[PDB]
RNA sequence: UGUAGAUA
């Protein structure tokens, strides 16, 4: 029997079991449930450095097997840690040429993302330059998007102008990003950390098919970031024409939370224009928007974030309508979140 | 009364 199956039968027989014990067995150490919690736990506590350096061969001999494998990832995983600075560029040299399969894969997309967390900024460009030849697919993969989301958190702006440049290739990529589960969130990541230089072209796609992003049920969240991450005249831009077309907005599923986001994120001067819109003299929009099943919780934020002087503009709009709002689906519970603002 | 993203 071999070292493995030793161990795994009376691990108590084996507590004086070394990392330097497992010499050529350390791939299928690796490979195993109870064998790889060893390795992980040994590297983790083990204040030898030798120790740790003497599986460090084997793991990069068997990089292209450990990397996609359920228990194997970890090991590969913990020789990019801090504490072993002095293993990273032997690493990211073991598994550099397979970089483009590797970010698609469930397992190895994780070392990829360990990787670009915690290695210095050299190593991340060597890594990105292969993540480079697969970038439009990488974007919209359930995996891929979680190596790309980590580069630009993690990675000075610079160094990520070809993802702009990816999201800005054809005049329709940001749109299916936008309302694609994964690539939203690249959009979404780039929002956040890139430079307004290179944020204001994505921004400007995203405006040329507004409405259509703003009520997706994934754009929807884009826009919201556009409302937090952009310029002020971005944030005037969305509030006039969120403003202008406010019903439409308020009554659909996912365009109402892009409302409230103005509402949260929005001055003054722009909570103005949408309480302006909601009380214009039919009876006023914002008492239609009460009937409503998602317009109704946009009146709630309204009510919640502008200011006092707003709040009584609102309420000696709604006040007369409040006996036939009394009636209708959940009207008795809505004017009831509202009972402090109309005592 | 209303929304989202890969491991033992
Ligand atoms: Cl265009």
């Amino acid at each position: 029997d071999d070292l493995l199956t030793r161990y795994r039968a009376n691990p108590a027989m084996m507590k004086n079991l070394k990392l330097s014990d497992i010499r050529g067995a350390l791939l299928k150490f690796a490979k195993d449930q109870v064998g790889s919690r060893f390795i992980q736990q040994e590297l983790a506590s083990s204040k030898d450095r030798f120790e740790k350096d003497s599986i460090f061969d084997e793991v990069v001999s068997n990089a292209d097997e450990l990397v996609d494998d359920i228990f194997g990832n970890y090991v590969v995983q913990k020789f990019f840690e801090y504490g072993e600075e002095r293993h990273w560029a032997r690493l990211v040299d073991a598994i550099i040429d397979r970089v483009p399969e590797y970010a698609f894969q469930m397992y190895a997309c994780r070392v990829l993302q360990k990787a670009l967390e915690k290695i210095n900024e050299p190593l991340q460009i060597k890594i990105l330059s292969q993540i480079r030849h697969v970038i439009h697919r990488c974007m919209k993969d359930q995996n891929g998007c979680r190596v790309v989301q980590k580069a630009i958190e993690k990675v000075s702006p610079q160094y990520v102008q070809f993802i702009v440049d990816t999201l800005l290739e054809s005049s329709n990529t940001i749109y299916e990003m936008s309302v694609d589960p994964y690539g939203c969130r690249v959009v979404q990541r780039c929002l956040e950390h890139c430079s307004p230089s290179q944020t204001k072209p994505v921004i400007g796609q995203i405006h040329k098919r507004f409405d259509e992003i703003a009520n997706n049920q994934y754009g929807n969240y884009v826009v919201q970031h556009v409302i937090e991450h952009g310029s002020e005249e971005d944030r005037m831009v969305i509030v006039t024409r969120v403003s202008n077309n406010l019903f439409e907005f308020a009554t659909h599923k996912y365009s109402s939370n892009v409302i409230e986001k103005c509402l949260e994120q929005g001055a003054v001067y722009h909570k103005s224009m949408i309480v302006g819109a909601a009380c214009h003299h039919s009876v006023p929009i914002v008492v239609q928007m009460m009937k409503d099943q998602y317009a109704n919780y946009v009146v709630q934020k309204m009510f919640d974030q502008v200011t006092s002087e707003q709040r009584r503009e609102l309420i000696l709009t709604v006040r007369p309508h409040i006996p036939v709002l009394r009636q209708f689906p959940h009207g008795k519970h809505i004017l009831a979140k509202l009972e402090k603002y109309f005592q």
